[PDB]
């Protein structure tokens, strides 16, 4: 009856008491685990906040590096064009210098050639001047350029003027003896001629012979 | 009395059972949600640790790359100075070459004139030598340089030496006949003169005239 | 007895009601804190995921930049080698040009000395030509190169041909009178001689003296 209803309550009350104590232990365990979770949350928020700032710094550093590198790339491209032209320019100036060196090599050979050719010609002029000076001089000292009477010169020709009594016989000067007056060229020269029965020569004087008048005296 | 007290206890006891069951249900659900949070927490810790390590590596590699980019920047600057010096040096040498070319241009033009003027002078010396050689030798072959007696040369003048018997009549050679000895220049030359009543000529001999009785 | 048991149950029933309410308050506190942790967890997942995505992007950028930088380093090295070859080349051309400048410096001095020597010789040749021309043509105009008889030239020597009657007394032209014929060179020239007791000269005529007949 009423004792049965009380006994049933006491039975349930003991179960309620045991279950309440178990729920309390479980709720205490859940609370501790929540605190540990809130601590982990705070640690994670701080680590993530630090990681986010570090990432932002890395993005600034990388972005600044990319621009510096981009600049370096253009400068290297400009220097590559400048070295390329410098190698072309130096190759051209070397070809131009070598072509000029060949021209100087030819000019040095032509200068040396003119030096000996002029030396030969200067020596030749000295040789001709000396030989001709000596030859002209010999002629000037020894050639006949004037003459005294009976000789005369007209246009490089010398002639001899002769008066009557002197003439040319063959190629020679001779004594002219016209007619017959007792003069003759004989016995190597000029001789006088006389009748040898009438005349004689005594002391180189014409003399009448001693016997001339013998026929008259007889 | 007790029936009402027990009845009240029974009513509260039934409410307690129902609330206890709902609380157990709630605690069970809270426990399941705590487990999921602990697992999520473990996964976050692992991923944050991995993120920190990766950041640390990015910091190291950016730093090393900055050092290399700094070294590259200085090299590009040093090369830029060297290139500009080479560009000036080549432009200076091209000017110095072009000026020396102009000096060779005149030298080549001066050699060409010297070669021409020497060639004309050589032909002139040959021309002068041949003309004078012929003229001198003609004079050396034909000119009178000596003479035999009665001719003599003194200071380029030729004279004729004359003995008594030969003289000048004007500028002509003549026979000298001093005084009157019967010799005379007449009838075109030398003749002997005699009295024509006392002498005659027979075979070019002076003869006494026959009519002298 | 039974009333003592009822009173024991009532006391326990009130303790149960009070603890149930405290557990209800505790469980409610737990649920609020769980909801907040779940939302914080969702935000952390989103923020960690954003950070992981940002990290992988930086890793790609660093990898790509390192590639470019190594290429640039390779490019600067080759350039530095070309620059060094250009420097040794320009220094070689400068030496070669300055050695040619010295060769042109001596060649110009040689050309100048050769212009002087050729100019001096040209004037000298003209002087020799003018002096010799005058002297030669003076000899050509005045020198004796031919002679009329009795003068004759043989090998630049002039002689005079003489017939009998003409000879030489030393270097002088003389009349030759062989033997004793009455002719003699006396009183400055040619005279005829005669016996002055038998002959006389009257009007330059040989005459017999009157005394010869007596």
């Amino acid at each position: 009856g009423l004792e049965s209803r009380v006994s049933a309550l006491e039975k349930t009350s003991q179960i309620h008491s045991d279950t309440i104590l178990r729920i309390t232990q479980g709720l205490d365990d859940a609370n501790k685990r929540i605190i540990a979770l809130e601590q982990s949350r705070d640690d994670l928020v701080a680590s993530v906040s630090d990681a986010q700032l570090a990432i932002s710094r890395l993005e600034s550093s990388i972005g600044a590096l990319q621009t510096v590198v981009n600049g370096l790339d253009s400068s290297v491209t400009q220097l590559g064009a400048r070295v390329g032209q410098l190698e072309t320019g130096l190759a051209e100036l070397r070809v131009d210098h070598d072509n000029l060196v060949a021209r100087v090599d030819t000019a040095e050979r032509n200068i040396g050639s003119l030096t000996t050719e002029l030396s030969t010609l200067t020596l030749r002029v000295t040789s001709i001047q000396a030989d001709f000076e000596s030859r002209i001089s010999t002629l000037e000292r020894t050639a006949v350029t004037s003459a005294g009477a009976p000789l005369s010169i007209r246009n490089n020709r010398m002639t001899m003027g002769l008066n009557d009594g002197l003439t040319l016989s063959g190629n020679n000067l001779a004594i002219r003896l016209p007619g017959n007056t007792g003069l003759n060229i004989q016995n190597g020269g000029l001789q006088f001629r006389f009748n040898t029965d009438q005349f004689q020569i005594v002391n180189n004087n014409l003399t009448l012979k001693t016997t001339v008048f013998d026929s008259i005296n007889s």
